[PDB]
């Protein structure tokens, strides 16, 4: 059942390509919590997201940290096992692609620039 024309204060989920670099050891310096069967997520979300992002690492920028991972090397990280999303990070020779999505809400900022000493 739908009540009606909804859909108010929504969010515009952007997604975000980025290579990370196998560093020596921390490599991609990223580490995912959650799953298909685990969803830690106190809410409930069987969506891998990454709960830590190296602040000294390749991560650090490229990625952050509850980055709802949708692809990965052109894998599907959605309704996966907690395995099967660092699987492919293993076995990424040292260069990975990996595609999440962060909300932005719908808001509006005004005309800005540059200012004076």
């Amino acid at each position: 059942g739908s009540s009606g024309s909804s859909g108010m204060e929504e969010v515009i989920w952007e997604q975000y390509t980025v290579t990370l670099q196998k560093d020596s050891k921390r490599g991609f310096g990223i580490a995912v919590s959650g799953g298909r069967d685990n969803p830690h997520f106190e809410n409930g979300e069987t969506s891998i997201v990454i709960s830590d992002v190296l602040p000294g690492g390749p991560a650090d920028g490229l990625l952050q940290e509850n980055d709802r991972v949708v692809m990965v090397n052109g894998t599907p990280m959605e309704d996966v096992l907690h395995s099967f999303a660092v699987q492919q990070l293993r076995k990424s020779g040292k260069i990975a692609a990996i595609v999440v999505k962060r909300p932005r809400k719908v808001q509006v900022a005004p005309l800005s620039g540059p200012s004076s000493g």
